[PDB]
C-alpha cells in the first residue's frame, strides 16, 4: 500500500479504488481528482470507508477521520477533522488530464489524443488502462459452440443468446476448448485453428482476455545527443550497397534514439540490416509488434548478416508459422529478431524497433522496459496503418496520436527520412507523394504506363457490417479476360467479406490492405468496395497502391481520391 503518485511522483499511502489500475495519487492529488469526478473510493493500507457498523458511506468526501478510525458526518465523534478538506485529501506524507483519461469509456479518438499529449507517466497510466478496459470488453462477447463440422476448413456455429458476437476477422483470435487458438472467415463459415485438430461438435471458443501487466518504463526514454559515435565502433570498409545510409548511420550513433520515416519501398529494412554491417561488433536486438515484420527483418538479415550471429525468439505458445532458418530462441545471439510481446530482458548496443505506426504505447513501454540498449532506432512510417483500436468507435485517430514515436515525427519531424521509392511506378509514387509525403517522396522508376483507375460505384452489399460490392468485383473479371497477364494479381480491398467474395469469382490470391502492409506484388488489383470513412482513409489508401512494383488496376467509389490517381483512366 506504499508507493509514488501516477501524477507527480509525491510518496504516498492513498491509490484510486475507482479507477480500474489503482493508481497512487498524492494528497493534494487525490483530491483534484475525487473532486472533479464520480471516483470517491480512496484506498490506503484500509479502504476509506465508515467503520460505523452497517454503515455503507464510502465517498471520500462524506468521511472524517475519528481518531484513528474513519466516519462519516452521521457516525463521526466531536473531534474529527474532514478526509476532504483544503486541497488535499489525509494521507501520510502530505490533473485535468488524469481525470479524462481515468473516467474515460476509450471510445473517442479525443481519448486517445490526450493518451499522447499527456505527461509521459500519464501516457503509461493512459496505456495500462486502455489495454485493461480492452480484455474487459472481450468478455462481453458471447460464446461460439460447434453445431456442425461440414469439412477440414468449414463449420456451422451456435451462438449464445443475450450477448452480441464479435466480428468474424483475423483480429479476432478465438481459443478452443484447452485446443488451441482458431480463427473464422466468412450459412457457411470458414474454419482455422493455430493447432490441427479434429473438430468435435459440442467444442466452444471464447476471445482469450489476457492479464495486462503494469508498465514502469517510459515509451521513449529522455533524449540524449553526444559529440562523438558513443558505445559502437563503425567501418572504413562499408559496402557500397550501404554507403547512401552512412551519414545516417551516425547519427544514429550520436543520439540515445533516432526516429527513420521509410514510405513504402524506400528502404527500411536495408537500412536496418546495413545498422549491422556498419557496427559490426554491436550486439543488435531487431522487434516488431508482428511475426510478419520481424520474418521480414530476419529475411533482409539472411542476405547479408553471418546466419551463425543470429536467433529467431518464438514464444512456445506458437500462434502462427514464421521464419525458420535462424537456430530459435537462442537470446544471447549477436542479431535477436523477436516480436514486443516476445521479448526477453537482456542488453543490446543497438535496438531496431520496425513497423513502428503498428506500435502502441502500451508496446513503446514494454520494449523500454525489457530492453536496455545504448541506442534506440525506431522505423516505419506515420503515412502508414496504424493498430486496430478495437474500442475506438468514434472520431478518426491522425497519425501524431498512434503512439510516442509518430507523434513525434508528425511534430518536430523524424531524425532521418527515406526519400527515394525503389518499388513503384511513377504514376503510384507521384500520388502518394502528392497525398501524404507533402511532396517529398521521389519515383527511382519510371512511370509503367500499367496503373489504371475506373470510376465504378457498382453496388454495396453487407455481411454483417463487411462490406461486398459484386459489381466492382464483375468490372474486374471483364478486365482480367482482356488483360491476361494480369492473372498473376493480387486482388486488394478494405473488406473481407469483399475478398472472399473475389476469392470465389476471380481465383486471384486476395489481402487486406491492413493485412497488405509490408508486402509487395508485380500486380494489384483494388476494389475500394464503399466510400465510407474506412476504405476513404488517406494512410490505408497509401498502402494499398503502394504495394504493386508493375501495375495497378484502382475501381473506385470515392471521387475524390480517383480524381487524386495518377493513372490512365479506363471505360466500362
Ligand atoms: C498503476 S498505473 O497508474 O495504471 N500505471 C503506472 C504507470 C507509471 C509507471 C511509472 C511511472 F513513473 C509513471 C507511471
Ligand atoms: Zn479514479
Ligand atoms: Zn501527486
Ligand atoms: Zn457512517
Amino acid at each position: 500500500a506504499v508507493g509514488a503518485c501516477v501524477l507527480c511522483n509525491s510518496q504516498t499511502s492513498l491509490r484510486c479504488g475507482a479507477c480500474i489500475r489503482r493508481p497512487f495519487l498524492c494528497c493534494k492529488c487525490c483530491y483534484d481528482h475525487v473532486i472533479s469526478t464520480s471516483h470517491k473510493l480512496v484506498l490506503s493500507v484500509n479502504p476509506y470507508v465508515c467503520n460505523a457498523p452497517g454503515c455503507d458511506v464510502t465517498d471520500v468526501t462524506q468521511l472524517y477521520l475519528g481518531g484513528m478510525s474513519y466516519y462519516c458526518k452521521s457516525h463521526k465523534p466531536p473531534i474529527s477533522f474532514p478526509l476532504c478538506a483544503n486541497g488535499q485529501v489525509f494521507g501520510l506524507y502530505k490533473v485535468t488530464d488524469f481525470n479524462a483519461i481515468a473516467t474515460c469509456d476509450w471510445t473517442n479518438a479525443g481519448d486517445y489524443i490526450l493518451a499522447n499529449t499527456c505527461t509521459e507517466r500519464l501516457k503509461l497510466f493512459a496505456a495500462e488502462t486502455l489495454k485493461a478496459t480492452e480484455e474487459t470488453f472481450k468478455l462481453s462477447y458471447g460464446i461460439a459452440t460447434v453445431r456442425e463440422v461440414l469439412s477440414d476448413r468449414e463449420l456451422h456455429l451456435s451462438w449464445e443468446v443475450g450477448k452480441p458476437r464479435p466480428p468474424l476477422n483475423r483480429n479476432y483470435v478465438f481459443t478452443g476448448y484447452q485446443i488451441g487458438e482458431y480463427t473464422f472467415e466468412k450459412d457457411a463459415v470458414v474454419y482455422r485453428g493455430t493447432t490441427t485438430y479434429k473438430l468435435n461438435v459440442g467444442d466452444y471458443f471464447v476471445l482469450t482476455s489476457h492479464t495486462v501487466m503494469p508498465l514502469s518504463a517510459p515509451t521513449l526514454v529522455p533524449q540524449e545527443h553526444y559529440v562523438r559515435i558513443t558505445g559502437l565502433y563503425p567501418t572504413l570498409n562499408i559496402s557500397d550497397e550501404f554507403s547512401s545510409n552512412v551519414a545516417n548511420y551516425q547519427k544514429v550513433g550520436m543520439q540515445k534514439y533516432s526516429t527513420l520515416q521509410g514510405p513504402p519501398g524506400t528502404g527500411k529494412s536495408h537500412f536496418a540490416i546495413g545498422l549491422a554491417l556498419y557496427y559490426p561488433s554491436a550486439r543488435i536486438v531487431y522487434t516488431a509488434c508482428s511475426h510478419a515484420a520481424v520474418d521480414a527483418l530476419c529475411e533482409k538479415a539472411l542476405k547479408y548478416l553471418p546466419i551463425d550471429k543470429c536467433s529467431r525468439i518464438i514464444p512456445a505458445r506458437a500462434r502462427v508459422e514464421c521464419f525458420d532458418k535462424f537456430k530459435v530462441n537462442s537470446t544471447l545471439e549477436q542479431y535477436v529478431f523477436c516480436t514486443v510481446n516476445a521479448l526477453p530482458e537482456t542488453t543490446a548496443d543497438i535496438v531496431v524497433f520496425d513497423e513502428i505506426s503498428m506500435a502502441t504505447n502500451y508496446d513503446l513501454s514494454v520494449v523500454n522496459a525489457r530492453l536496455r540498449a545504448k541506442h534506440y532506432v525506431y522505423i516505419g512510417d506515420p503515412a502508414q496503418l496504424p493498430a486496430p483500436r478495437t474500442l475506438l468507435t468514434k472520431g478518426t485517430l491522425e497519425p501524431e496520436y498512434f503512439n510516442s514515436v509518430c507523434r513525434l515525427m508528425k511534430t518536430i519531424g523524424p531524425d532521418m527520412f527515406l526519400g527515394t521509392c525503389r518499388r513503384c511506378p511513377a504514376e503510384i509514387v507521384d500520388t502518394v507523394s502528392a497525398l501524404v509525403y507533402d511532396n517529398k517522396l521521389k519515383a527511382h522508376k519510371d512511370k509503367s504506363a500499367q496503373c489504371f483507375k475506373m470510376f465504378y460505384k457498382g453496388v454495396i452489399t453487407h455481411d454483417v457490417s463487411s462490406a461486398i460490392n459484386r459489381p466492382q468485383i464483375g468490372v474486374v473479371r471483364e478486365f482480367l479476360t482482356r488483360n491476361p497477364a494480369w492473372r498473376k494479381a493480387v486482388f486488394i480491398s478494405p473488406y473481407n467479406s469483399q475478398n472472399a467474395v473475389a476469392s470465389k469469382i476471380l481465383g486471384l490470391p486476395t489481402q487486406t490492405v491492413d493485412s497488405s502492409q509490408g508486402s509487395e506484388y508485380d500486380y494489384v488489383i483494388f476494389t475500394q468496395t464503399t466510400e465510407t470513412a474506412h476504405s476513404c482513409n488517406v494512410n490505408r489508401f497509401n498502402v494499398a497502391i503502394t504495394r504493386a512494383k508493375v501495375g495497378i488496376l484502382c475501381i473506385m467509389s470515392d471521387r475524390d481520391l480517383y480524381d487524386k490517381l495518377q493513372f490512365t483512366s479506363l471505360e466500362i
